[PDB]
């Protein structure tokens, strides 16, 4: 689709949000850049007022899905870049479990060669003492997200991407004929007598773990290795000529529980044009929250990678 | 210590609970066996009344810590088996966050060669549409516990233990010169050119130094010292000399079906049933791993529990 | 194991070394006693020739690992005391970074009730103005070792052990409303208003996942797995079945006087002196802490050594 | 002294260095701000050429000592701010042990309200395979510096400063009548029988550690606590109307040793004016090296605190 070509390279991003939550007024401004080729997003956000009413993770989602990486086979389903350069409007309602709701309206458009995202956010009935207003959330986007980075050295340069768990792996340690596997003592066993296959029993799946590598630390001691909703669900909305998306975010609260955020969103094109009405699909998002060490004002540094499926 | 010898082998276990939660009467009876040598507990519980008003995970804790494996150096701190064969009494108060409370009193004693744990439970101020009374909990003991089993075939027989899942592992897939590491697209790379080592950058972790001592040298002058101590899911056990027993604290994060977790604040105290020299333990804790399953051919509301407890 | 019983108590030790470093002949003789129960080694060494061409820390290692304390679970891996009373032979090669090398052969055996360690040492290609021959080293075994002693009075007698200095501690000084924490000016603060907890932010540490297995699915396609293993200063000991002995590796960072450190790459191998069933150990290591002092009333070039070795 | 008043507040800093080491040409440009009140320095440096010939720690020193915090009693000895706003010239010779030398000439002056530091650096005979050119240094300024940060919450805001060791502290753990103190087993002892004072024997000082706090973990088990060249040496140089300074930097190299850097420097005022000729004293410096997480070009983020004595 024409209009996605302006996302071939890196695009500068400017985000401007004005929010008032339960009588607390604030405004956030963020700048950075997005590489739609890999789904890379590097942004820095600052509260212009100073005082932060809500914790960053609640509005991380609310704070440019056009930079989502759409693989080639579904390139005919990317509504976001097809709405560009005229842009689209994104309306969100975020219901926090045992708390109030956010209602947000944003315009994502192109100003010259920059990508501007302007938001109006309002909080309706949020408890003044709660996980939201009490900043009790653990500076984490979702509970299933590892906030770690993974650096792969390739051709002299390290490539850094968020870290997902792609499979299950269990290590076995045999000492003088006694086996300890996954923090449990399995009793007497000889290192040579370690099985080639081990089984794991999930409430629905029977997984088989095969021995990958073994190393002998002694005559009878050694080590062996055995190995084998969250996403944003997007559907089309022909009557409004846009898309409707649903998802849930489980913010880690400090006391061990999680705060639920039900995101219901709908996007409609800003100007008359032929947008791509997609099939039902989803976006997988991975986020890493850090802070600028030399920065003193209340800020957030975001690294985000989105892919489609 | 005498009285711990009765746990050298496998011991048959009988658990009997009569509960009343928000005016809902029920009774659970369970049978099985425990091997204190490995900390193994294998039991099957059935609701005799039939329909269970609260979900099984809420009562897993209330439904025999004597079978906890105490290592040799801590064998002088196992109060539970030292109270035997006369037994002890276990009083629990379970405060559920944003919900009611359980108050339970149980007697754990030896009846003949069987180990009987008899419980009276009462649940108060429970929301009828709450997670507890609504069975909204996800049939999981704790959120950090994987309810999976790990079976290792050894010497012709498979040995089954709970899954701890503490390892870290990343898989790399190179297809036609493009690399995918842990479900992410890393770009162009050749398989032979894959690096021998990869690095992971964990989030900055903040070591906490607590104020140890303070001394005031003046009206607005003084000195303070901050230091890191030598030491959430585990059951923290302390002695209670004045009552000649033990007091334990912990928290359990039950998985709620919608993705959240329900907190259960367990505050318990155990005191010996009969006059005797019990072991007054030092501060320690029990690490517990539990697996909940169901008999596919069973019709009554039931729970099959496998549990492993260790001390530290 | 038989032969380790000879180390139940304190054993008198005699060490005798004849060395030739770059054509410089010298001889060191040392006496003392070792308590294998605690890993204690207390010796006094004197250069019989008088002036020592190389500094004492270089020869501390070359100058009886049988006195290393092996815990109960590792008592089947202590090759040194298992080779006794016939003894073993210890061959060492010490490569000093940007300097020459030591080649040493020693016999550690039992002469009567004494434990004798006899050494032949040869030093080759040493810079005459180098750190070694110039005595530029700072009379320290390793740079991470504090040469301090810690004396705890217990039951009327002080017990002395080397200082490990592994704790972290920060002191706060408030003067007239201004705060100083760890030698830094933190600005205005009131002593009563001092926080209960302070946080320290350590530098980002990079966990390393090594490639465990690789399998090629095509010309430019394959799969790789990266994982973190379960496990520098310590002496790493491995078995050597083909030679029926052990081989050990380690590195020692001697403190140079100008602030730098001189590296000493120790590669050693021990083989039993007499025919017998020695213990072929699993891979393990020895953690060593040494304290070097001098007798103030002594005139000959000497060294007083206190050493504690443990296994893991 | 007049002219130090312009350092009462925060001053923007711009650093420009052109270096050629053993035929490798590069240029570094850095920007940030310095607060002379507390000695705070927050800077970010970037290699403009791309390819970094030498590791950052070697030139960290070479890359604005006017921001050094001089306490009140020695405020008559601060030559640096007394040379301002006209500035001074700083000449350095840095001899690396078992390697060549750096020769650097810099002008530290005021351009408007900004503080400009312009440097010419040249490396004479540095081994191509060495700790310097091989980037073998451990991203650490000095071996005695802990690269950690210490955050003290005061009045709702955390103050972050480099972490020094101000005293010696030893913890004792008694379990069932056996004592382990500072990673050593002292044998049998009862927790109630723990001594009030412990002694430490240094090669020159006999330190006494008193018990600070004790906590009982059981009937006979518990824990107790016992507690009790690098700097830049500056002298005056009347004949040249400036100062001469000496110091040594022990960079941690990766293999465990340290690389020595002998800094010999001299500062002379740029313009005719009454500078302060100081008594012999020294500056204590603490540095923390980090990196901007969203930054990809070869960069360094520096936090530095200097005090006088």
């Amino acid at each position: 689709s024409k209009g996605e070509e302006l996302f071939t390279g890196v695009v500068p991003i400017l985000v401007e949000l004005d929010g008032d939550v339960n009588g607390h007024k604030f405004s956030v401004r963020g700048e950075g850049e997005g590489d739609a080729t890999n789904g890379k997003l590097t942004l820095k956000f600052i509260c212009t007022t100073g005082k932060l009413p809500v914790p960053w993770p609640t509005l991380v989602t609310t704070l440019v899905q056009c930079f989502s990486r759409y693989p080639d086979h579904m390139k005919r389903h990317d509504f976001f870049k097809s709405a560009m350069p005229e842009g689209y409007v994104q309306e969100r309602t975020i219901s926090f479990k045992d708390d109030g709701t956010y209602k947000t309206r944003a315009e994502v458009k192109f100003e010259g060669d920059t990508l501007v995202n302007r938001i109006e956010l309002k909080g309706i009935d949020f408890k003044e003492d709660g996980n939201i207003l009490g900043h009790k959330l653990e500076y984490n986007v979702d509970t299933m997200e590892s906030n770690c980075l993974l650096n792969v050295p390739i051709g002299g340069t390290t490539v850094v991407r968020p870290l997902v768990e792609d499979s299950t792996s269990v290590t076995a340690v045999v000492t003088d004929g006694y086996l300890k596997m996954a923090g449990m003592h399995f009793g007497a066993c000889d290192f040579q007598r370690l099985p080639s296959e081990v089984t794991v029993a999930k409430p629905n799946v029977l997984i088989a773990l095969k021995m990958i590598k073994r190393q002998a630390y002694g005559t009878n001691s050694g080590v062996a290795i055995y190995h084998r909703s969250h996403n944003v669900y997007i559907t089309a909305d022909k009557q409004k000529n846009g898309i409707k998306a649903n998802f849930k975010i489980r913010h880690n609260v400090e006391d061990g529980s999680v705060q639920l955020a039900d995101h219901y969103q709908q996007n409609t094109p800003i100007g008359d044009g032929p947008v791509l009405l997609p099939d039902n699909h989803y976006l997988s998002t991975q986020s890493v929250l850090s802070k600028d060490p030399n920065e003193k004002r209340d800020h957030m540094v975001l690294l985000e990678f989105v892919t489609a499926a």
